[PDB]
Order: C-alpha cells, then sequence, then structure tokens
C-alpha cells in the first residue's frame, strides 16, 4: 500500500482490502447467452457440482431437509455440528437414502470432533468440513492432515476458514481438498468488530486463490453474499463455489418455525458463535431474523439466473472462464448508481429487495 | 489500477470507475453566457439535434405524445418496442404526420426484430435503435451490421448498450451510426446487483469515446442522469447526446395515468426488464413510481438552462468545445458540499428537489 | 491525478478536490495560547481587519444592522445589491455615520452596476465587491479593471468568484485588491448540481492562493463554512479572511423576521440566485430557513474562540503563520471520529449542534 | 501524500490519516488460543499492568470506586482533577488503603497544578498524568520535565496529549515515562470541529510510536475506542495500553446516578472541556448520556475476551508480539461487511449493540 498512513514501516498497512460492493464485473465480447452458460464447478478436487452453491453449516440453515433440497437443485448442503454425533450421523443417512445425493458435514478440532468425523464417514458422508474460525492455527492444520491421512481415500476433506494467502497455502500443504475463505464477512458475524480481525472478502478470495489455484485446490467463498451478482463476483475473483447462510436461512427448508411479527413473516437466523447457539462466553456472532423467502428451489433459480446473466455478459461459457473475468473498482457514488436509485419501488421483485 | 488489492495480477482490477457524482466540471476562461451558448449536437453521423436530449425507449416514457413533444423541443424520442409491430409503426406515422418531426424506434435482435425493423423503415422512421442489454454479444453486432447493409441508406442505425472501449469499437466496426453507453446505471435497473456487471457511467463514457471519437461516431450517454448538471458532465466526458428515462417519466407526455397517493401525484415508471414489462423470469429491473413533474416543455427548459449555465462556466460556445472541458474528482464531503446543505428547504425549486 | 479512470488523456480528470471535512490541521510545537493569538488579517491590499470574517452580500444576511455589528466586532459586512441604488447607498451612509466603521457593498457587471458603483463610492463605501458567479468571464475582468482604473484611488475593489488558479491569476492581472474564492460550496447553492460545475473549497483555496499569494493579493474564502474549525482550515489553506452566510443568517442582526415553526425559532435564508431573490428563470440557489442563533456578537465570539484555539494548537501567533500550517487528509471514519460519536447529546453547546 | 489536491507544495497535505474503522488486523499463523494469550503490558517504563486498560480522568468516569475496580480487574484508574486538591488526594488514599492497588491521578499545568501534584505524591499516587489538550505546548513540556526532576524517583509521570511524531519526541526528551496519544477522537470531544485540529487515531498512534518505541517509552492510546476490537487495533498499531471513557462511563462504578428516560437506563457522560464540566467559555466537549452497562468487571471481561481473541487470530502470545501484527486498509463497503449486516438483531449480545 503506497500512500503514507503513519510510521516508518511500509508493510504495516499491507494492502487495500475490497469486498463485493467495491467492484463490478466488466462486460466482454460474448457468444454466450444465459441459457447456454454451464454453471458446473468443482466443490473439491474430486467433487463437481452442477450449481456452484453450498448451504452454510449452521443450525438455522442446514439440517437434512435443506441438504436434500440443495443436492436436488444441483448444489450441496453442509450439515451443522451443533447437535449430538448420533443425530448428525442420522441426518447424513437421511440424505443418503433420498437418492444417493451428495452431502457434507461439519466437524471441529479435537478428540470429540475426531469421533464425530469417524461416525460421519461411517454414515456415508461425502465431504468433511473442518469448520473453524481460524484455520491458520496449528491445531486445525493438524486436524485436516490427520483426517486426510486416515480417511482421505473415502472422503473429501475441506478446511477453513482463512483470509490470507499464507493460510490457504498452509491448508494446501496440510492436504485440503478445498479451502474455505471468509474471516468475518458473515451477515450475523461480529468477529471483525469484537476481535478487530479479518480481510474484506474479494481481496481474501484473490489472495487465497493465488495459493490454491496453482496447486489445483478449489476455493469456497464463504459469507458476505447478499445478491446473485455477489456470487458472480466471488467466482470471477477465482472461487469455485460460494457458501450461503443468510440467503438460504429464510427458505422453507431451513430449520426454524415461521415468525409472524407485525403483519410480516420471518425465520430465525443466528451465528454459531452467538450466545444462543453456544448454549461468561465472549460471542462472535449475533442472534436475529431474516424475511421468509419461500421454497429453496425458487431462491436457487433466481441466484443461478443472475449468475447465468453474468456469464453471458462476460462471455464466459463455463465457470472456469468466468474465473478469468476482470473487475472495475467503484466509489460510493458508483454503488448508489448500481442499485435502483431515485425511484419508489411499488412492486417486489423476486431477486431484489432494498 | 496501481494500489495492491489482492492476488498477483495487476490487470484483475483494471481501473477505478467514476460516475456523475464523483466529478465536477472546472470553470474556465469564458466569453460565453448561457444566452449565447449553442446546444446543438450530433445524435448520429447524419442527424444533428438542436437540444442534445433523447427520451428512453420505455413503455412508461416514450410513445407518440412524448416523441412529438421531444422533437418540437429540439430533441428526439425513441419509441419503445413492448407492443405489436403494427402499433409501433403506427406511432411512427403519428409523429411523422405532425410536421415531419424526427423520430426513432427501438428493435431487438432476431427474425421478429428484423420484421419490426422493416415495418418501421416503411413507416418513415429516421433512426433504428438496436436496443439490447449487451451489444458486445456477437448476435447484436450481426443485427447492427445487417440493418446497416440492408437499409442503412434510408435510416440511421444506433447500437447499444456498451460500457467498454472494446465493445464501442466492435459496434463502430459493425457500422453503427452512433453508440449508446450504459450498462446498469438506470434508476430502475438492477443488472449491476443481479448480475454484478457494469461500469460507472463517467468512466464508461470516457472509454467508449476513446473508441468512437476517432472514428467520428457520436456517443449517446444512456441512464443514471438525475440533474441538469449530469447532462453537462456526460457531454464533457465526450458524449454527444444524453438519453433520459427517469427525468422524463414524470411528465404529462409520458404514458401512464397520474397516481394520487397520500396527497401527492406520481406516474408509474418501470424497467423494461422488470416482471411487469416482460408480462420463472429473472428480471433486471424494478417497477415503481416517480413524482409528477408537469409539462415536458418546462422540464426540458430547466435541463437546457442548466446545460447552458455549464457552457458559460466552462467557456464553451458549442457542445463540441464542452466535450473538451476538464473534471476534478471529489470526495463524499465534496458531494455533500455540492448539494444544498445545513439548511431546511422551504420552497420547491423547479430544477432541484432533495 | 495518477489513477486510471477512463480514456487516454491523463489531464481529463485533473486532480482530487478536497473540502473542509476532508482535512484536519496538524498540531505543532507552540508557545501560543488562545488568549495570546492575534487574529488580525488583510481583507484587501490596503485594509486589515481585527477579526478575519466578513458577512455575505445576501438579502437575508447583510443590511446596515449586520454591517454595523460586524464592523464593531472587528470584521466587515458587505451590503447586498438586491435593492435600488439609492437605498444601498443610504445603507452605506447609515454605517459610515455610526463611527466611521468599515463597510463594503456588492455590485454586478454592466452599465446599471457601474452607476450603482459610483453612487456607493460617493456614499463613502470602503470596498466594492464585484459580486458574480463566474469571475473568469471576460466581462467581469473588464468590470474589475475599469473600476480600479476609475475609482481605485478612493476604494478597494474585490473580484469574484473563482475556483481555479488561472481565474485568480486573471483577476490579479485585472487589478483586484482581493480575490474571492467559491464556486458552488454555499449552503443554499445548487450551481454544482444544476450546472455540474465547481471545485471543492479547500482545493479551490489552495489553487487560488498559488496565484494570489505571490502577487501579494489576499484571498477571501467564500461559502461552505459551518463550524469555527472550518474558518481555521480555510485560513491555513492560505485564505486571509472568510465570508459567511449561513452561520450569520440566523443572528438577530440579519434581515428577516423570526419564524416560529412547531415550537422552534428560525430565520429565512435564501440564495441570491433563488427564484424568490430574483423576483422562466433557471435558478442556482434555494429558499429555506436556519435556526435562530441570537446576537451576532455571541456567534462571532464563538467563531473567534475556535480560531484562537486552532492558532494555539498549531503554534501560530498570527494569521500569517497559521497560513503555513499543515493538513492531514482523512477518511469517512476519520470524520465520524472527529465529531462527537456514540453519545446522546443532552445539552446544547454554544459552538456545536449535530 | 502523492495525489494532487491543490497548490504547489507537496507537504501541505502531509499524509492520509486512518482510524480504527479504516483497518482490520490480518490473521496469521498461530499456536495461541484466547485462553493462553498473556494480556500484560507496560503502562509506563516502571509499571506493568495485567490488563492493558486504564479509565479516563473524567468526572463522569473515574473516582475512587472506578479506580478500585479497575485495579482489581488488572488495569488502572486515573482519578480526575475537577475537584479540590484535598478531595482528589483523599480519593488516592481510599484506593491505596484497599489493598495497595495501583492508582493514577490527573494534574494540569501551573502553580495550582504543582501544589496538586505534590499533595497527590504525598497521598501515595503511583502515576501522575499531566492532563492537557496539547502537550506540544512549551508550558506542558516544562511541567513534565520539572515533575520528573522533583518527584520522578517516587512517581511515574505521564504526559499528553499528542497526535504527532514530533510532539511524542518532545515529551520523551522532557522525560515522560509514557506518552498519551489522542487529539480529538473522544466520543464527547468537539476539538476537531471547533478548532479543526487533530489526527485520526490509528495514524496518530503509528506516528507517536515511531518516536516512543525506539526510546523505550510506552504509548497510551486515548479516546475513540468503542469495541473490543478497537483495543486490539490500537495495541497492534504499537500502543501498550488504551484509555477508555465512553466504554466505562456506563458502568455501575462510574460516578453518576442512573438516568431513567423512556423505559431505558443511562448515565451522564460529558467532556471535561464541556460548559457543564468547566462550571463566555468556548467549549471543546459536549454533555450527554450513554446506556447503562452494569458492573465494570463484566465489561472488562468482554473487552479482554475480544483482545484475547485477536491475539489468537494474529498468533500473538504477548502484547509485545501483537504490536508486530499487520493491517489491511478497508473501504466503506468493507466496514459494512465487518459489522452484522442485512439481519434484524433480536437479542442483545454482551459485546455488541448496533
Ligand atoms: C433492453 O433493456 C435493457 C437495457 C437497455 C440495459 C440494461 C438492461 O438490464 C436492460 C433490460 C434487459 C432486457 C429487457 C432483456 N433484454 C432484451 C435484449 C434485446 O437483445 C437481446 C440480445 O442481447 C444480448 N444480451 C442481452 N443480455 C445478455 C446477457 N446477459 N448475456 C449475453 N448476451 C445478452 C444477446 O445477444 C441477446 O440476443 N437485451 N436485454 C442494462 O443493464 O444496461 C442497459
Ligand atoms: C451572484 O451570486 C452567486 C455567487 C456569488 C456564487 C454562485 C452563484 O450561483 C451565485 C448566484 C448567481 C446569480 C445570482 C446570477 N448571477 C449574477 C451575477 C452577476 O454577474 C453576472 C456576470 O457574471 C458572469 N457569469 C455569471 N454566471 C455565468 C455563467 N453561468 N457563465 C458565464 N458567465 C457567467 C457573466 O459575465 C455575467 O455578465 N453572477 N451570477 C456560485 O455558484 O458560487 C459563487
Ligand atoms: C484536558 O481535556 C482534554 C483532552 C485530554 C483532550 C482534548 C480536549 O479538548 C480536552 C479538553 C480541554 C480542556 C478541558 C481545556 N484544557 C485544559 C488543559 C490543561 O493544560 C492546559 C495547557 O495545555 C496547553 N494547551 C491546551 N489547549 C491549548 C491550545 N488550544 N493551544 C495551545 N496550548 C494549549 C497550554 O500549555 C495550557 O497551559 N488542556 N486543555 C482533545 O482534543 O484531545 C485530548
Ligand atoms: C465456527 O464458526 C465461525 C466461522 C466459520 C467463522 C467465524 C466465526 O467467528 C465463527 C464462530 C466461532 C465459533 C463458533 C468458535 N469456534 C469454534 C471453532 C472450531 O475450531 C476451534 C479451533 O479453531 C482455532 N481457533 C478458533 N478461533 C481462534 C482464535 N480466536 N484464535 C486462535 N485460534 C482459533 C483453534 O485452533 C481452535 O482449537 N472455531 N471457532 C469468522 O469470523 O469467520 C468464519
Ligand atoms: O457466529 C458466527 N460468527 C462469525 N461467523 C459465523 C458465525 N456463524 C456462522 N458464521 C459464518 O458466516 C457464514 C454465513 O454468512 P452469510 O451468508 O453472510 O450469512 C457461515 O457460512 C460461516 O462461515
Ligand atoms: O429493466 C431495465 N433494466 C436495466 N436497465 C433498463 C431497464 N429498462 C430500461 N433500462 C435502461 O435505463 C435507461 C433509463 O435510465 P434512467 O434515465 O436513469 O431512468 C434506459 O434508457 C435503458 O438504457
Ligand atoms: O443563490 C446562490 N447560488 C449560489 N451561491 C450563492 C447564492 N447566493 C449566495 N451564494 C454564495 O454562497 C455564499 C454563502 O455560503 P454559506 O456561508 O455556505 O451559506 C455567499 O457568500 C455567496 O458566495
Ligand atoms: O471535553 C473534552 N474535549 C475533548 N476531549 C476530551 C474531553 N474530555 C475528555 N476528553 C478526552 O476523551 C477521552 C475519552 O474518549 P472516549 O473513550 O472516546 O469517550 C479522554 O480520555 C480524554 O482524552
Ligand atoms: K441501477
Ligand atoms: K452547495
Ligand atoms: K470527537
Ligand atoms: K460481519
Amino acid at each position: 500500500d503506497p500512500v503514507p498512513t503513519g510510521g516508518d514501516d511500509p508493510h504495516k498497512v499491507a494492502m487495500l482490502g475490497l469486498t463485493f460492493d467495491d467492484v463490478l464485473l466488466l462486460p466482454a465480447a460474448s457468444d454466450v447467452v444465459p441459457a447456454t452458460a454451464d454453471t458446473s464447478s468443482q466443490l473439491t478436487k474430486k467433487i463437481r457440482l452442477k450449481v456452484p452453491l453450498v448451504s452454510s453449516a449452521m443450525d438455522t440453515v442446514t439440517e437434512s431437509r435443506m441438504a436434500i433440497a440443495m443436492a436436488r437443485a444441483g448444489g450441496m448442503g453442509v450439515l451443522h455440528r451443533n447437535l449430538p454425533v448420533a443425530e448428525q450421523a442420522g441426518q447424513v443417512e437421511m440424505v443418503k437414502r433420498s437418492g444417493g445425493l451428495l452431502v457434507g458435514a461439519a466437524v471441529g478440532v479435537g478428540g470429540d470432533a475426531w469421533v464425530r468425523a469417524m461416525m460421519l464417514v461411517d454414515a456415508g458422508v461425502d465431504v468433511l468440513v473442518v469448520d473453524t474460525a481460524h484455520a491458520h492455527n496449528r491445531l486445525v492444520l493438524d486436524m485436516v492432515g490427520k483426517l486426510k491421512s486416515e480417511v482421505g481415500d473415502r472422503v473429501e476433506v475441506v478446511g477453513g476458514n482463512v483470509a490470507t494467502r499464507s493460510a490457504a497455502a498452509a491448508l494446501v500443504d496440510a492436504g485440503a481438498d478445498a479451502v474455505k475463505v471468509g474471516v468475518g464477512p458473515g451477515s450475523i458475524c461480529t468477529t471483525r468488530v469484537v476481535a478487530g480481525v479479518g480481510a474484506p472478502q474479494i481481496t481474501a478470495i484473490l489472495e487465497a486463490v493465488a495459493a490454491c489455484r496453482p496447486a489445483g485446490v478449489p476455493v469456497i467463498a464463504d459469507g458476505g453474499l447478499q445478491y446473485s451478482g455477489d456470487i458472480a463476483k466471488a467466482l470471477a475473483a477465482g472461487a469455485s463455489t460460494a457458501m450461503l447462510g443468510s440467503l438460504l436461512a429464510g427458505t422453507a427448508e431451513a430449520p426454524g418455525e415461521l415468525i409472524f411479527v407485525n403483519g410480516k413473516q420471518y425465520k430465525s437466523y443466528r451465528g454459531m458463535g452467538s450466545l444462543g447457539a453456544m448454549r461468561k462466553l465472549v460471542p462472535e456472532g449475533i442472534e436475529g431474523r431474516v424475511p421468509f423467502r419461500g421454497p429453496l428451489s425458487s431462491v436457487i433459480h433466481q441466484l443461478t439466473g443472475g449468475l447465468r446473466a453474468a456469464m453471458g455478459y462476460t462471455g464466459s461459457p463455463t465457470i472456469e472462464v468466468l474465473q478469468q473475468a476482470q473487475f472495475v473498482r467503484i466509489t460510493p457514488a458508483g454503488l448508489k448508481e448500481s442499485h435502483p436509485h431515485d425511484v419508489a419501488m411499488t412492486v417486489e421483485a423476486p431477486n431484489y429487495y432494498a
């Protein structure tokens, strides 16, 4: 970062971090229309999805109903781990016996996490996600490496989360089959406020990709996505898939009863590091609610439609070509101009609410 | 773009995009006053307007009443294409038989669009606008080139929309008589959110102009304009005309009945890519309403008055000289200072509402 | 401006404009306390004020009561010109016969303005202000030069307004005794929106000063000031005095009756380019109201107290040394941190309202 | 500062100032977990705290109850000086006789301040804080140097406040045992608005540290902190401790009765430069209220928990290693993404309110 901002060390403030709202994809020469785009992409080294989307491993987003629906829509669910091992394993079996659908499951770090992992593999899980706030901790890299050693022939092992090139490189050397990027950008996340730590999500992807791409390891962009265009941006920055919590938490298939506050409909959505999920603790998430959004299938159709539009605009027949697209950086005025502006919206759009 | 923002490719984030609110025109030495300014400008290679303004080809902005009024005010209307071919053609005839006024009409891409185009030419249209979200698609360049080949002796052919230098260059090589710039900046547009694609409108004009100006092809700045000063900025960036939807949709001549909500008056205004206009679809516009603004003539007087003021300030006797003016880039504080600030407005101004 | 923002001309977007909220003064080594600071400064080549403040030539800010009070407080008023010549001249006499106080008066450009000017000189005015939106117009430079030729032995002649180095240089060569800077930053001004023209006020001062300082011509910073700290910033950027409209319009001495809306007290304040002041016109100002602020003397005490504080902080015993102080440029976060933040204000401060 | 912003002097606008919301800490390789972090740090050359936090010397933040509680929590209180000397001294004795707890006390500059200081030393104070708005004034450096000469064997002497490298260097040469950084960032402070003076707090720390670190003098980051992550940022920028007013003013131990406005609970909090504290004056602070936050111990637990999280993320076993961490600079979009976003919070978190 060139500009003088204090002190005598030019590396103290090491770069300028961008996130989704900071950039637009540039249109390019195209012989692609949304209809002819191919949205398939690698979830891991061995697993390719038809639709490059996976649901967050959260107790207000993914249990078996969500996992089943995501798989049928061409993506995948990652089953959360805030429940007894026998119950998480049973949910893996529920998905597996609905057509041999793909499914993943989260585990932590340690002895209990290891027992959880072995049970999940026994239940037939396809992907284990080592699900942590900071994968550059040595204990996490150990967990990833040992799982890959012991069961890596039977199962794919994802490691996360990271926000730097060096952390992505450490997970690759540990043997990760994919690397999940996102420290702090989650809609329900307070890590960046409470700890003061993280990196803006576009820059975090660009950096992780610089480590993972040359090693042939897919990057999963996790957190901070709010519009279908954000998915296109994350993939163009080099991710192969995107993980969604907020965008899916409001759907019929997410766990939770409908909340009916003041004429409107909502579903609860909460961080896994919130007090409520963990039950003095120092939480790194909040508890809240999102608008009810109806069937998962209709949300995914809108998201994939927006991604297909982006592929047509950028002349990308495949996700692999989308990953080569270019950005322009924009100002606050640019962002206001990008949204609808100076008009009163009178009708809801299925892919846009202010 | 010099500053490090992630990864190892300096061309990934290729430049900084500016739009109207990011810049001001610098005053210069002047022997021009608003009264003596000459606002005429090229719409196309062959067509010069007295006032460098054209109304959007939208079903809530331009049918024959709007086209007639815009022509009489010294500009032009582009008749929308969300209606049967015989009806669009009939409206062209309505305008033509009100004094031989100039008129344009939108067409799409394909066989039905081609039949539409031939009928419009037969009705006496002066300008065909190949009206698309992404003119850098090969199908659009083909449509432009074939129209120019078949009927280009009888009619001027405009192509759009683009947001890059390379896309403008492709339209010029395809034979466009003008190039329309604007991917996503429209007030009712969600393309930049839904697809994540576009470029801020001042930068988009500067880039398109770098391709079109040396080839002698006029650029039409389309979308994102909200104040008379925006028109001056778009022209100074090198456009020859500006296309307006939002600013004209509220006028008496725009299609639509007056809406009377809660003591106030409005007219409907909607994207042509909204669900409502297209009638599961994945829309790229919204449906809404804008304040009623009275007769078109009075709006155009205010817009041209603001443009004339800019010409006096920049010492520009003609639009061609305005296109040589300089900008200063501004911060959010600069923008707040540019608007009225720290005062409660007690009376409406005819050319300013907060 | 180094960063790529579109096109092939590096001078198209010629620099980055800053205004007051973009910068802070850096504290420095000091043997000055607010009590020992000397706030005197040149209004013009020949006229030094005890307090570097002058009231705007506006019909809601300065008639004779305001002019008298400003002079007694150690500054000066400039009498507005939206009234018959005999009446403006009479007000000059009212001030002159209240102790031989300093007074200025605005005039325009042309034959009627020239008659106005001669009458004002006859009435004993000390300063003529050629009061225009764009002093880089040739007609204005002619007016300034001819006044200085004809009556420049009897009276000081101020010219404005400008926002560029070249325009300030032209006024200096025309013979101006001071140069007034400010195109568009006024609180009631819409020029930057309606015409799209101007330059952020700190940059406008820095540029004008680069022309005026080496010629020994004082710069008057006109418009955009809202806090006592803004006065210190304008002077540190190199201005010698500041002109205030909004900050003084609410005082007892400003023309206007008190407005009592919904339990509170206000006074009308309006641009001289508003429809109301000019009485289809294309206005460049709005009509509004500001909070009532009580006696002028108490406002000026607060403003000078804040300026004296700045002088103590920067180690400036005199305004001439304050003009050598340094800035740091700040971000939106910096600006939020500069104001009170994260607290509910329960008591009014005499020099701060949110 | 490279970019052209006006005039011909590249040093006029000398750098870009950042504050807390402008930066995030980058995660790094770590063998630290929050539990194993060591939060101890130097308050002064001779005094090490277990927890790197000290309460502001304000009459709505620190009297003896607060000083006692802060010391027991592993930090320190600085007793305010808006009260008679015998009473401030008595409060020092109250703290000293509650277990020989550490305590500091503020003094001003001059003869009365000197008498106050001698009485405080006699009462057994551990730290004298020369408590001023501008320590680069020569009178302040004299006060610091004379105290260190006369009583510097018995007591540690802190000097502040500063916002520049040169001012920190002057205090070091004057003999300060620590340097307090912060000109204007306080939540109740208006200095930056009223005087227009200051520097954004991250840059102010980086600059002061460049002077103090090589001389082995600890820096106290004072003002502007609102979240536990801010404490981690201030320390990573090189401060050794942080001083808090706003974050502690709402606690049970802060002076003040509970205010019960409209169903909610608050405590008064006011600048020491506000009219109310000083009792025409020209104040540099405001009077207000903050939410009631319960026992001090629980607030400090949340703050230290967030700091420990940051240490785990950055791989810092000690504060000395945290001081070597790196930042990424972020945009407004980055800041929105850092907070919770696009969710309605339904439950209060103990370490986060919007
Ligand atoms: C046409 O109205 C606009 C305009 C003018 C703009 C936008 C927009 O979203 C819309 C709404 C979009 C539609 C109403 C849908 N539509 C219809 C057409 C007519 O031309 C269709 C042809 O345009 C090309 N095309 C149109 N969209 C794409 C895409 N997403 N990817 C690749 N090619 C695309 C393709 O060759 C196709 O055959 N273009 N967009 C916009 O973002 O900036 C300008
Ligand atoms: C005079 O009040 C201001 C002032 C001081 C400012 C502004 C403004 O809009 C106004 C309101 C504008 C008016 C009340 C209209 N007006 C009257 C005059 C008196 O001088 C008129 C002469 O000023 C020159 N002039 C004034 N405006 C222009 C222009 N737009 N283009 C070219 N020349 C212009 C021209 O030579 C003309 O003969 N200037 N503006 C402003 O934006 O920054 C400063
Ligand atoms: C003391 O509280 C603060 C503190 C800590 C800060 C600020 C502040 O406005 C205030 C409020 C200001 C006052 C309560 C007034 N005050 C009293 C003192 C005690 O020391 C007084 C001495 O401090 C020096 N000093 C204090 N202010 C100035 C100034 N504006 N210009 C030059 N010198 C100044 C000068 O030598 C003077 O003898 N400093 N400010 C601030 O902006 O950042 C830190
Ligand atoms: C797990 O959920 C997340 C995720 C995915 C993210 C975040 C987050 O705050 C949370 C909430 C945090 C928790 C629910 C707490 N938790 C539990 C785990 C499971 O793995 C624990 C292991 O992860 C490592 N670890 C986890 N947090 C830290 C830290 N602050 N410092 C050092 N190491 C840390 C450490 O080795 C530890 O043994 N990670 N965070 C986040 O900010 O970005 C991604
Ligand atoms: O409590 C937490 N604190 C921080 N991040 C969390 C927490 N719980 C889940 N996450 C992350 O936030 C992501 C969802 O982000 P969203 O799509 O923006 O709502 C998840 O996939 C996790 O990576
Ligand atoms: O639904 C749509 N989505 C995106 N852009 C549209 C749509 N309909 C019209 N437009 C564009 O928006 C322009 C009007 O923008 P406005 O002047 O900012 O309201 C039109 O001239 C078209 O280029
Ligand atoms: O109607 C107008 N349009 C633009 N600027 C104006 C108008 N009337 C007065 N001004 C300028 O605005 C200044 C006052 O700005 P303020 O102190 O920010 O309210 C005056 O001294 C004039 O330079
Ligand atoms: O009235 C004042 N004006 C300016 N700063 C003050 C005033 N009173 C206290 N301060 C500073 O503000 C700090 C507290 O800031 P806070 O933690 O952001 O609320 C104190 O420790 C002092 O350095
Ligand atoms: K838009
Ligand atoms: K303004
Ligand atoms: K402040
Ligand atoms: K967040």
